[PDB]
């Protein structure tokens, strides 16, 4: 319908990479331990400052659409490379745009610039190959902690404090980030079974000091189904009584009849009880509350399948609790009495769930699930003065927790730029098809110095200098360029995740090279 | 009722041959196996990275409506040919580029364009029979892969993924092509009946280890009406325990009672029974269960014509399978004990209904009813780092589908465009009617060198000097453009289907010849 | 003294550039080389300068040096610049 715009060849061409170039430009300067930032206006308030790779990019679009094309393809390098890594988008960025001016200044009448990106992409599954043999999987904590303070621009207290929380959630645990109060970093270790509901009536307080409900050695009663019934009620309480111990009754909703027997015999008897609306909203409900069952040792009541009732209770069918805090906006269970062999059969029955669950929303419940029934869950609060400050940091932080990630599952290398730097001699032994297999594998080539020459020039020292220095030293020595010095890297603890490396590489060379075939570009004419 | 500019004669026509020229040489670009790609700015997002001609065609139109009309009807010419053949369509545009150019050229006062039409369709009617003595039929899977190796621009891998996907389901089985999520592409066969519905409740889980309900020797109890009362399924449950036979109930929905009951017996003593939703909307839906009875040897309850209850079930009504496998996504069924004859009874009665309508829709699901009953389908995942890689893939391995079975329909030819340049002594023995019919013939012969003269173009040699080779050479002999070399075209694989050339050259010899039959056109004043 | 130190290095490396080779690069080895070694950009070698007869008159050289930072090292002293108004 619209009517357009089309141009050809080398002015196509000239124009898309003016693109990529303004936009490589814009993001080339955050990178490395001298990059700067960049602010970003927001239409709605205060501006963003970033040093994020992915964030520039996605924050740029031009009026020319040629350049708006170029600028596009670049946009979807970085943005794919944080959907894969969660870093390095940067490096993706000055990779893809160093592919694109190499490969549109090869580009003549007998080039062929489809078997220039068979060449390309034959190169860097070379470098990729050399990249796994270069790794070495993580096996210290130390490890972790310079993983995360590279990733977080040298803070070696976000690094010191994501390796604290991988100490104790685990490596694969669940690491949460969000908005400090202060000004410094907390962590916080969520142990047991805590969640978003808190007492139903405030009458059940009995430790004023902290406005909570506080038993040890109480009876959990679990309901499926809403208790508003005096039947579904008083033999669960009369065991209770009888027992002498406290019960902890968490369902769907208690209220009318039942509720007003509880706050009744909580003031004038004073029976220790407690209600608690049950945590989330659907079949994550139902499976949250069969893990407290299994737990605490205890049975689910009300339930569909097998259709346990509230009115026939027995004491062995309640789940047991050393300890129970309810506050007035969450509860939390503290050393259910379950058979091991439950929750083991439990956590093993969530992982299986884990491996067959693409839907990236309910893994994070199956995680959750998992992290309450066995290790818990951390929580990074940053702290900053002000709303900018926390938001720049916090983009830093989870650049670090992902960079943490991904070298606990595929193992680090070298950084700087210097571990594509020592896969060049991977591609010198290539035998090339044909002349423009050969000029795609040279064009790699080039590329590999780009990040270690852009991390440099931050630097404010001669990028190429430093790159040939590199290349001229033995294969554990590289630059620091916050030092300013030639050092052996994983020693000084400069180190990436080769899943970050191979990622950028990857997602840079397969759009650059697609790029790089153009003949014509049709736009639509601005109206 | 719209004011109108009307223009005539030859200024008319060199605006039409304006567009036609642009659209024609923004497609021309990409043929052949050193053609280029051509990227489109899309309005929601990440410009569109092509190949492929019907696409260049389609996405140009032009600001000044003479040129826009020459360009329409050359988008008519490329979307035509992909109607019909599902490639050739740049082949297609430069012929019908080449036709529109010549005719306008031979436009004058004497001249009548009516007959010059008459002519170039009989030169293409002696074009194609020559096509037809041409063609050979495929026999080989060897020519299987050729072909579908030539029409994805070289890719070997998709050849050998296409022949590997005919080699199993049949040269004429169901072949879908989907994006893939990996670098590599990749083929699923889908034996036996699989179906997309899963379990009606988790509780029918067996194996914990896919998360999936799995029988062997398997009862099937098949229900066009829902199952709901307990009465409907007693006694079928009442078999499968006498039988100690697990069961497999597919109906359009089990809920309620029957479903608590179906819970109750499995969770409880350990029934064998998994309940399944029919497949399908409507019409569909009573096709696929009456092709699931036929294939497990069983009965459809709760039907319109028989009128067969759930109340009275005996075993010889109910189907057998080998094998069971119930996801949560996805239910399938193995070796089913039905009928051989039976089978293909209703096999050929699928086979005459596809012969009887031609709806394009329910076609689809007739073949792939034929497809679960007879081979099972083929799924193409097409690999890629990201979308703009993976849909430019997906355009040549769709292309390469095409290619194929229409070279499994009606045979191959020599590719290079060298069909169509065998064809021209076919025309020099014709005796033109009049001297109009002679300038229509004359413009056909000329356009027959214009696809092998656009290959050698875009490879960047002399497109005339390598058509004269050509013609001077011996009949098996053409040039391969991607080497740059005289070869016998057959032994090199460098073939296209015989249907593809004659398509394209009828479509575009039709429109471009009605194109140069113009003395006027009519246009509306842009407001 | 360290602009000065810095501008030594221009003709060599805008020589090694317009020889499409990278010019820092090239100036570091001749540095890192013996006194009689530069590079032949017209060969892309590394060579005795003498022998091959890459060689300059001495007045050229100290006469461009001096004649370039007399007048540079003034421009760089402004920090008012007036000019007419264009008609
Ligand atoms: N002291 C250092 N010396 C040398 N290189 C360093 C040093 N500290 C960090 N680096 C390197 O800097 C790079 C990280 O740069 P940066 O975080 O700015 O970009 P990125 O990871 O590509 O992208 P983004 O963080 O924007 O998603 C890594 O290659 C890392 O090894
Ligand atoms: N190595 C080769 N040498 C010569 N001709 C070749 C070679 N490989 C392919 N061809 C020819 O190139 C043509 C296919 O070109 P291309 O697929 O780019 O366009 P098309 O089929 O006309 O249209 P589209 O694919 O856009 O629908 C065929 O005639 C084929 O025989
Ligand atoms: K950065
Ligand atoms: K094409
Ligand atoms: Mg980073
Ligand atoms: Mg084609």
């Amino acid at each position: 319908g619209s009517a357009k715009d089309v141009k050809f060849g080398a002015d196509a061409r000239a124009l898309m990479l003016q693109g990529v170039d303004l936009l490589a430009d814009a993001v080339a300067v955050t990178m490395g331990p001298k990059g700067r930032t960049v602010i970003i206006e927001q239409s709605w308030g205060s501006p963003k400052v970033t040093k994020d790779g992915v964030t520039v990019a996605k924050s740029i679009d031009l009026k020319d659409k040629y350049k708006n094309i170029g600028a596009k393809l670049v946009q979807d390098v970085a943005n794919n490379t944080n959907e894969e890594a969660g870093d390095g988008t940067t490096t993706a960025t000055v990779l893809a745009r160093s592919i694109a001016k190499e490969g549109f200044e090869k580009i003549s009448k007998g080039a062929n610039p489809v078997e220039i990106r068979r060449g390309v992409m034959l190169a860097v599954d070379a470098v990729i190959a050399e990249l796994k043999k270069q790794s070495k999987p993580v096996t210290t904590p130390e490890e972790i902690a310079q993983v995360a303070t590279i990733s977080a621009n040298g803070d070696k207290e976000i690094g010191n404090i994501i390796s604290d929380a991988m100490k104790k959630v685990g490596r694969k645990g669940v690491i949460t980030v969000k908005d400090g109060k202060t000004l410094n970093d907390e962590l916080e270790i969520i142990e047991g079974m805590k969640f978003d509901r808190g007492y139903i009536s405030p009458y059940f307080i009995n430790t004023s000091k902290g406005q909570k409900c506080e038993f040890q050695d109480a009876y959990v009663l679990l309901s499926e189904k809403k208790i508003s019934s005096i039947q579904s009620i008083v033999p669960a309480l009369e065991i209770a009584n009888a027992h002498r111990k406290p019960l902890v009754i968490i369902a769907e909703d208690v209220d009318g009849e039942a509720l007003s027997t509880l706050v009744l015999n909580r003031l004038k008897v004073g029976l220790q009880v407690v209600a608690v609306k049950a945590p989330g909203f659907g079949d994550n409900r139902k499976n949250q509350l069969k893990d407290m069952a299994i737990a605490t040792g205890g049975a689910v009541f009300g339930e569909e399948g097998l259709t346990l009732n509230l009115e026939d209770v027995q004491p062995h069918d309640l789940g047991k609790v050393g300890e129970v805090i309810v506050t007035k906006d969450d509860a939390m269970l503290l050393k259910g009495k379950g058979d091991k062999a439950q929750i083991e059969k439990r956590i093993q029955e969530i992982i299986e769930q884990l491996d067959v669950t693409t839907s990236e929303y309910e893994k994070e419940k199956l995680n959750e699930r998992l992290a309450k029934l066995s290790d818990g869950v951390a929580v990074l609060k940053v702290g900053g003065t002000s709303d900018v400050e926390v938001n720049e940091k916090k983009d830093r932080v989870t650049d670090a927790l992902n960079a943490t990630r991904a070298a606990v599952e595929e193992g680090i290398v070298l950084g700087g730029g210097c571990a594509l730097l020592r896969c060049i001699p991977a591609l010198d032994s290539l035998t090339p098809a044909n002349e423009d297999q050969k000029i795609g594998i040279e064009i790699i080539k080039r590329t590999l110095k780009i990040p270690a020459m852009t991390i440099a020039k931050n630097a404010g020292v001669e990028g190429s200098l430093i790159v040939e220095k590199i290349m001229q030293s033995s294969s554990e020595v590289g630059y620091d360029a916050m030092a300013g010095d030639f050092v052996n890297m994983v020693e000084k603890g400069i180190i990436d995740p080769t899943k970050v490396v191979r990622t950028a590489l990857l997602d840079a060379a397969g759009v650059a090279s697609l790029l790089t075939t153009a003949e014509v570009v049709v736009t639509e004419i601005p109206k």
